[PDB]
């Protein structure tokens, strides 16, 4: 059935790769992904957190934890040469730039207007500029540890659609600061800049690049659901809000 | 909050315009299917029965001879939905289907056709294809403007109540200048869709836009669009 | 004393010109510039309602009547006729175009749905981009008349200033319909296109052009009496919202 | 090579207004060089007065013609393709109707007596001329790249003018009714017609040299792979 | 609702950074005159009182040294303000006093002096005019930011409390590409300023911008920002 | 007239990557129609290879230097201004030191050692070099508006090369970084520096003719009213 709804959004069988794991969008759409039947790996720098991910919100058992630092170059060779041994082949990377990026926690408070001019005081204004590079930087690396699986996901031709890489940020502790906005936008010029280059560059092989832009946990999942699978396969360059 | 949930058209009572023609086709079409009423209107009932009875794959396709353009008969097919089901949560409006001529009578594939095409459209045309839309976008919506809040207040679908709004650039589409009859309905839409989203959405109703190519995607979009997935999408635009 | 603000924001004896008279925001503006010492000639097609202005708010006695259609051609002739032989030049022109354009009052109401669709109904959406050509072609005719005077108050160097025109504008009883900002914009439009062409043409005169465009009564009276006084004589082609 | 690079030699082209100005600058500065000019305007007295009196060689070739009609379009490229057959280049001047500054008083009145929707007039008919005046020679333009006598691609150079509104203190105005004009549909047919292999560019709105230098290096093999560019 | 009631900066404290010099000095004397305490904050106590004792018309302008790049001298001069007057509603930060070189030593009138001066600076050093300025205004305003705040709540004035933020070029003025400079001091306080006021105007603090030209244009602006008129003036960027 | 409108005759131009590439299309263009074009390279084996070679009348003069380092820039000018005293050219190419795709996996290597910083980086020097190109020739450009040698004014047309990374998939990156790094510079210098009688353009980053129109249409009088445009 062409355009019934379970077979046009189907993820069945779709072997992602998830950086951050639990993040904040991240399991909203790792949830979302393997529910419908999709190989999950998720990655992430605190294992635990990666184990209660795949065994508390799976559904099917298919949520597979991986440690390391995307930040960590070596780590991501590490990454990669265990998923060319076990699977061989990625058709999705959803990478976050910038989860080994800003601070995810703020000791301090951010309510009386004395703890808010401390926050500032310890902010240096070229940190929020440094979340720029953090995403930009990121998403360059994580796309490029990835791309001979990510083209090994087009000659298994398990999906009808094309591979993909969706890139998405946090801006960590910033989003409890006020001078929020400016972390968030720092955030969204870094995963943009790198994307429309890389979109540039290789969509002319088999992947096409989009972004997805920091709430309930249904407006991810229609996103990540109608983006990745066959519903959304011609769509690219794009940036969700 | 698997995909048979999320991206669920059932109870939808849809107004498509157009007639389920083309884009409207395909739309109507991954609508019902996954379980939806759709009014399907337009000014030639020949041609809306027969996809009513050859594409409707549940038979809940209603088809309603009408004119876009006739405010008249648009008063019409509101005071009958109002009446048989009295509400709608989905309006597509087609804006233009009573614009630019579908069809076209001289060859198109020659220079000669070519140059023929070109000395008998007066470029106003072009601006012309650009108004239509504006005025069917905007009468559209007021024809059902109570309709669809009566969609939020049945509560038949936790959505908002939603108005996308589509076009077609006629004839113009095999004419070697079909990027600015393109362009000319892609305008149209979109500045009263943003007039329209601005001043009605504090009324509680959605306005988006779906532009002028498999039956695939088509369907995506309008089944993300309209379901509770996609429920918190208002204002955008899709190429 | 140069920055004492009784003598940097002096419009004392500076004779201005306010099409609409009342208007909304034309009376905010004429209190202020009136109260503050200047020949305030207020235009209006209702003479009842410009008698009330002069002798109800006229602190010093000197805002002058004058019954007049702006969109009315000849009746333009007859105002500029009458202020050259009384006062031979005028400092300011506040022209409010389309104060003779979109109808400043709707019979209907407004609450109901109902209410709203009739209202929608019975607008033609032409009649928003005719809130334009209202407002474009209203500042076009109406500096066209006291260019002479305009000038006339340079060489009568009553004022250290330059020459102004301040443009304005209304969308009438649009303001009460749910498409409101349509017809704001629609005049805001009007008015700034027009004002760019005058300023790019005639600010080579002694006459810069300004707009202020569409709250409180102390808005309007710093803005006007910032910009027509010596305190804003190098101010040219700004748009103040 | 100066005089093999900018070669203009055997250059089929067709200016409309080539006698009201710029055209003429430019008309000589292609006919000078080796480039069959034939001159388009509404008054032939003019016409021929500029040819036999600026041919520098003998090649410039008047035929009466207002480009807003278009019954005298198919007059003129039924003449022309007659004598040819093909045509290379077409430098139209969209708008060829077009339309005592001296004291304040007769400024009022003189635009008091112009309706501000006449430069939205202007704009207007700007977008008809180069539409039409493409459509009408779009078979000989074409067909000036099938006798492959010169080694670029058929090129329409869009212009027009605003006339007497020249001298109206709002001239700016004008000028940019017609500029925005002749670049609006110049966008539109560069799009939906290089692809049958014609490029379009246009030159907007004074020295005999440096409009010769635009005209020269565009119609020139130099100026081959130059299209959808515009030039002041 | 005269001009004297209106564009009244009477009881107004005011901190103007930079040292009451240039555009910091026409705005001091401004809001003197027509009476302010102003606090001028500057690194040279000498031009400092000079400022105070020779320009001072009612003898409130209280001088303070302090580097505004130190952080320390910033925490005294806010420590030294909230025992003294407890309170402040203006802020006229000059970012970017702390920042390019103020006065040139080399010639500059000469093509050999132009190459002079171009050869000996690094063009990152028109980058770093920018950094500055992003630096002073954030820095500043968050030394000021509890102070501000005290300005609303002791409501000696109805207006809400305002960081005025504006800028020099240094030496960099007397170069011949001095717009370079003039636009990266411009684009320093404009992008810190959208920044600060996005998300600190929910605080009641309004942010504006004067950019880097007679006392008369200055004294307008200044008075016509501070005062009740303009007192819904936020986001504003002033040329 | 072509020869006597776009001539170059006796024209000191000073070009810093003739021998690189499109500099040497262009010393060519510039020389074989009466140029003296100095030309600057940090390998003056090939510098004087590229003369007595290309040059079609002998005039192209090779000097051994790399545009980074400026102590090599005093030494340019400084012999440069010795033989002539005057320069009215300058075609500088920032970023002299500029700067396998077989296989996905020798790409990822590839880009897994090219650091992003880098693509910023060729934004910087180009920035960097024409502020320093320009500030080496600034009295040398003047002084051939003093020699009245050329109806023209002085000109700096300022380009770039990305080198290798052209050969990366991610070649549009560092094209861009260069494009923009050019041009940002360029608009400094246009508005401080064309009140000194100066003109700033910029021909942005492959035919021997298509590059030749251009530096011939520019560097003759009929490109002498052009200044602050971009090419590509």
């Amino acid at each position: 059935p062409s355009l019934a709804v379970a077979d046009l959004f189907n993820v069945n069988g779709l072997v992602a790769v998830v950086t951050g794991g639990a993040t904040g969008i991240g399991l909203m759409m790792v949830r979302a992904l393997e529910e419908n039947g999709a190989k999950v790996y998720i990655v992430g720098r605190r294992k635990e957190v990666l184990e209660k991910v795949a065994k508390n919100e799976a559904k099917h058992g298919n949520i597979i934890p991986l440690q390391g630092d995307a930040s960590s170059k070596d780590d991501l060779e590490r990454i990669v040469a265990h998923i060319t041994k076990e699977t061989g082949y990625i058709n999705l990377l959803v990478a976050n730039a910038g989860i080994p990026g800003p601070a995810p926690i703020k000791m301090s408070p951010s309510s009386s207007l004395a703890d808010i001019q401390k926050d500032l005081w310890n902010t240096d204004p070229a940190e929020f500029e440094h979340i720029f590079n953090v995403h930009v930087r990121g998403a360059y690396f994580s796309f490029a540890a990835f791309l001979p699986l990510l083209s090994a996901g087009n000659e298994k031709g398990n999906v009808p659609q094309s591979s993909q890489m969706i890139i998405t940020g946090s801006i960590g502790a910033f989003g409890r600061v006020p001078l929020a906005h400016y972390a968030y936008s720092a955030s969204k010029a870094g995963v943009t800049h790198m994307a429309k280059q890389l979109a540039t560059a290789f969509t002319k092989y088999g992947i096409r690049f989009n972004v997805i832009a920091p709430g309930n946990d249904e407006d991810v999942a229609g996103c990540i659901l109608w983006l990745a699978s066959k519903a959304g396969a011609w769509v690219s360059g794009n940036v969700l809000v």
